[PDB]
DNA sequence: GTGATCAC
DNA sequence: GTGATCAC
């Protein structure tokens, strides 16, 4: 569960500040990987994933 | 190619 | 079972 809002571009193309429903890190052995959040487009109700800032707490 | 996640 | 999310 995320808490702080994230500036994302939604699939519908708009700039939004959304609270991710789930957050996690995806990274292979030996490498930094990326932090990802699961978001819900409030305008379409559809789910999408988006990169999180590197210092976003998991 | 590899990592995690889950709506679909 | 996978699309799609990114960085290395």
């Amino acid at each position: 569960s995320g808490k702080k809002p994230v500036k994302v571009k939604t699939p519908a193309g708009k700039e939004a500040e959304l609270v991710p429903e789930k957050v996690w890190a995806a990274a292979p052995k030996g490498r930094k990987g990326v932090k990802i959040g699961l978001f819900k487009d409030p305008e379409t109700g559809k789910y999408f994933r988006h990169k999180l800032p590197d210092d976003y707490p998991i």
